[PDB]
């Protein structure tokens, strides 16, 4: 289906994304991941993006919408898709509506994973990423089976440069600044669903599953 996983930095979007892909096998589209790739590719876009990313600020809308416009217009998204960490602003939200309006489609579910700020901060403090697949772990709450090695590919784990305290507080503030309105936009569009993310990973997924697995509740 056409899904959108939103939530503040550290809400467990990627974490829950890996589980949603397994089951339904829908294309995981993460703007955070795409920018990170452009950067690793060394593109001009990646150079300009990193500047904002390092600071913890949003990458300008026009650039962000642009890359999402291109990625979603690809064939591996006709049967469905899982946007992750997008949109984050109202312009992004509308640009996404029109984009799909042309393809004769629409967003069908906006899953908003909610967690209090303090938990969000603890989650980003001791987090680690797999050098090989991008997946994350948490030294305390969700450690890898074997220290420093990804459970999927044995890849090395590392801390995101921006997962430091200063940047984290700026990241949380900037993104929240856009939330309330973005949440209303979707709620008045009858597609939003809040979900308690302040629980075990498995349990947060079941709450997500209920909506994806259609069947009433
Ligand atoms: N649309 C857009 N517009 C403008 N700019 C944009 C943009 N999109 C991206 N950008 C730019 O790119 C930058 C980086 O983007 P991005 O990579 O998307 O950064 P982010 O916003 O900080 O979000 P995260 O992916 O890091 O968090 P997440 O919720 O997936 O967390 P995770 O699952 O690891 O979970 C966190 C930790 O918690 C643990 N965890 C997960 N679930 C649980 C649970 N249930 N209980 C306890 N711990 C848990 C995990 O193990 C992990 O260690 C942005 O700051 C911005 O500059
Ligand atoms: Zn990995």
């Amino acid at each position: 289906m056409n899904i959108v996983l939103m939530g503040l930095p550290g809400a467990g979007k990627g974490t829950q994304a890996d589980r949603i892909v397994e089951k339904y096998g829908t294309p995981h589209i993460s703007t955070g991941d795409m920018f990170r790739a452009a950067i690793q590719e060394g593109t001009e876009l990646g150079v300009k993006a990193k500047s904002f990313m390092d600071q913890g600020a949003l990458v300008p809308d026009e650039v962000t919408i642009g890359i999402v416009r291109e990625r979603l217009s690809k064939s591996d998204c006709d049967n469905g898709f899982l946007l992750d960490g997008f949109p984050r602003t109202v312009p992004q939200a509308e640009a996404l509506d029109q984009l799909l309006a042309d393809m004769g489609r629409k967003i069908e579910h906006v899953l908003n994973i909610q967690v209090e700020k303090e938990e969000l901060i603890a989650r980003l403090t001791g987090r680690r990423i797999c050098k090989v697949c991008g997946t994350s772990y948490h030294l305390l709450f969700n450690p890898p089976q074997v220290e420093g090695k990804c459970d999927k590919d044995g890849g090395e784990l590392y801390q995101r440069a921006d997962d430091n305290p200063d940047t984290v507080t700026n990241r949380l503030e900037v993104n929240m600044n856009q939330t309330a309105p973005l949440l209303a936009f979707y709620d008045s569009k009858e597609v939003l669903v809040n979900i308690n993310g302040q629980k075990d990973i498995k349990d947060v997924f079941k709450d997500l599953d209920v909506i994806l697995q259609g069947n009433g509740q």
